[PDB]
């Protein structure tokens, strides 16, 4: 599936891993995404009430499933059924955030 892995222990919670289907779906190149916060997929038509939720889940560090509007590198807009999950891989502490993306 399309998914990425982010490391919240780094400044701005950057994408450190992105599956191939993800790069296919967004039309970007691995060199472009890696190191960057995912928000670069949002645009003028993206609902901010949705982006607010995502922001909450992240800070509060919980799971969430939000439908958000994104734009490929080319400029084409698409619906993104986004699901968030926490890699509590630790012993309480959050180590990674896993995100699954689906063009819907
Ligand atoms: C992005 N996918 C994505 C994947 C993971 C694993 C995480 C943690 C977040 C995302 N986002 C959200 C984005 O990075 C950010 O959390 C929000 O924009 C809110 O924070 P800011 O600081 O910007 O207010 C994703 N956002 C997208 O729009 N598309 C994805 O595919």
């Amino acid at each position: 599936k399309s998914f990425v892995i982010t490391d919240p222990r780094l400044p701005d919670n950057p994408i450190i891993f992105a599956s191939d289907r993800f790069l296919e779906l967004t039309e970007y190149t691995r060199e472009e995404v890696l190191g960057n916060n995912c928000r670069f997929l949002q645009g003028r038509g993206t609902d901010r009430k949705a982006v607010q939720l995502i922001r909450d889940a992240v800070k509060e560090q919980r799971d969430v499933t939000v439908q958000v509007l994104n734009y490929t590198k080319g400029g084409r807009a698409f619906w993104n059924l986004f699901h968030l999950q926490v890699m509590r891989d630790e012993n309480g502490d959050v180590q990674y955030f896993i995100g699954v993306q689906q063009e819907m």
